[PDB]
């Protein structure tokens, strides 16, 4: 096919504009995923109580700090209890001499009158709106898990739709669906509907993710394909900083979710403008339109060959592939052929390690550091140079030497969080971010690597399987964090255990 791109211009204006346009959409799409750190942030909270919150209460010289000890028992974390209150005011507890036995456990009651939340950092969050705390606390990681399962099912549905209707035609409606479903999620009346809308949003997120990359590859000459895919990957790195900026600017979740969703109505329009994938139209029985798309791109690049491209030349120049790639085949065919079976096994373990380790740690930054906005931004700041170095190593050594080394180093950095002492907070945050950056370098490496390992028709299906495995690990992520009832030691050890072994296994994969 590349002989035709050589007539159309393999790296001209059109590829520049296409890369820019898709990079922007990928940035906003990344904000859509990372938003959970800010839309669903858990403000500190306590039970409503008369002496603290009754506006009709008789005034006294007692400070709020004293009334709080009079009204809320001490929690096991040595802070005011977040799920209990005193049945009757403990005036006796005002003195410092009071024993722990002064108030009986039977004097405590749950938040009968509801919770009160800290408004200082965020004006509103879903946790504050639907009381996803105490007995309901599990619902937040359930929301994240449902979002990731939505991505998984969307990856399952994208491939067939992409091949049946075209790359750009699926991408366009994925943009529209993201816009509409995010706008609706911003206004959901109750938690079940919010989860429903987030799920239907992730369903389209998956299609955008896959189609943008596939359509970048299918229009770019091979000599610069890795560079373009690296830029498409850096879209997410910049999306991290964009998320930090918007979350700093918009402290209300109902407004933040709307703001990060509206841009996709604009992305819709430019998705309409773009051309459908020429190779797809050529192989899928529509050269008559592939010629029109080709000469559209030629006009944009300014080539004279618009006078040369003709249907007979088009049919002649792709004879080999048109004569052989006539068969659609099921997903399980990736596992039926002996060679593709092993390629898929190793690539799937690599994708699983990426998705597991990254999405386990990237969505709970409130535990990793004292400033969630800055810590969110630092993920992009560290991911940029990691992915550029990944590109350089992938070019000057190869795909195989880069993948294994990146995963091993990221695994080591992840594990180090369990060996540095708890009190050295800054170093722990630094190492966590470094591990995330190494996993990002492995993400870029494998994205390029596994797109080469599979044939023309099934490339999209192979990448979809990669997405599904990575999001299986991602779904296990929040549940691995629900395992945190035994303390943070277990989740971090779990996250660190996988990537090192996945890297050691990666070395068996053939170079491409
Ligand atoms: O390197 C990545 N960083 C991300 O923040 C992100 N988000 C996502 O869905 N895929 C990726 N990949």
């Amino acid at each position: 096919f590349s002989e035709l791109l050589d007539l159309v211009g393999g790296l001209g204006r059109f590829q520049v504009l296409q890369t820019m346009a898709l990079m922007v959409s990928i940035m906003w799409l990344c904000t859509q995923s990372m938003l959970e750190n800010f839309s669903a942030a858990v403000p500190s909270h306590r039970c409503w109580a008369p002496l603290l919150d009754n506006s009709t209460a008789v005034s006294t010289s007692l400070s709020p700090e004293a009334l709080l000890a009079i009204s809320i028992p001490p929690g096991p974390n040595q802070r005011p209890h977040q799920c209990r209150r005193f049945r009757q005011p403990q005036w006796q507890l005002l003195d410092p001499n009071a024993t722990a036995t002064s108030w009986s456990e039977a004097d405590t009651e749950p938040c009968v009158d509801g919770w009160v939340y800290d408004r200082s950092i965020f004006t509103s969050t879903i946790v504050a709106k639907w009381n996803l705390v105490c007995d309901s606390h599990a619902l937040k990681p359930m929301a994240q898990s449902i979002y990731l399962a939505g991505i998984l099912v969307g990856a399952a549905a994208c491939g067939p739709a992409s091949d049946r209707f075209g790359r750009r035609l699926v991408l366009t409606w994925s943009y529209l669906q993201m816009a509409v479903m995010g706008t609706a999620a911003a206004f959901a009346p109750a938690f079940p509907v919010y989860c429903l809308f987030r799920f239907l949003l992730a369903f389209a997120v998956a299609g955008v993710m896959m189609n943008t990359g596939t359509l970048l590859m299918e229009w770019t000459a091979a000599r610069a394909r890795p560079l373009v895919m690296t830029l498409n990957s850096l879209g997410f790195s910049f999306g991290h900083g964009l998320t930090a900026a918007v979350a700093y600017g918009v402290r209300d979740w109902t407004l933040l979710q709307l703001v990060v969703s509206v841009p996709f109505f604009l992305c819709f329009l430019y998705s309409w403008w773009l051309p459908e994938s020429a190779r797809w139209l050529i192989i899928k029985g529509k050269p008559d339109q592939a010629l029109q798309e080709l000469r559209k791109v030629a006009r944009i690049n300014g080539h004279k060959e618009a006078k040369n491209l003709t249907i007979e030349v088009l049919m002649s120049s792709v004879k080999e592939e048109v004569a052989s790639a006539k068969e659609p085949r099921s997903v399980l065919d990736l596992f039926c052929v002996p060679g593709l079976r092993f390629r898929t096994c190793i690539s799937t373990l690599c994708w699983f390690a990426f998705g597991f380790t990254f999405f386990g740690l990237a969505l709970d930054l409130q535990a990793l550091g004292s400033n969630i906005f800055l810590l969110q931004m630092f993920i992009g700041v560290v991911d940029i140079p990691a992915k550029m170095g990944a590109l350089l190593l992938l070019s000057h050594l190869g795909r195989r030497p880069t993948l294994a080394a990146s995963l091993l180093l990221a695994g080591l950095c992840i594990l180090a969080n369990t060996l540095v002492p708890h009190e050295m907070g800054a170093l722990r945050s630094a190492l966590a971010v470094l591990g995330l950056g190494g996993v990002g370098a492995a993400f870029t490496c494998i994205t390029i690597y596994s797109s080469e390992l599979f044939p023309t028709v099934l490339r999209m299906t192979a990448v979809g399987l990669g997405q599904m495995a990575a999001r299986g690990g991602a779904i296990l992520g929040p549940l691995v964090r629900l395992l945190g009832v035994h303390g943070p030691w277990l989740p971090l050890l779990v996250y660190g255990t996988v990537p090192v072994l996945s890297g050691l296994a990666a070395l068996l994969l053939p170079e491409t």
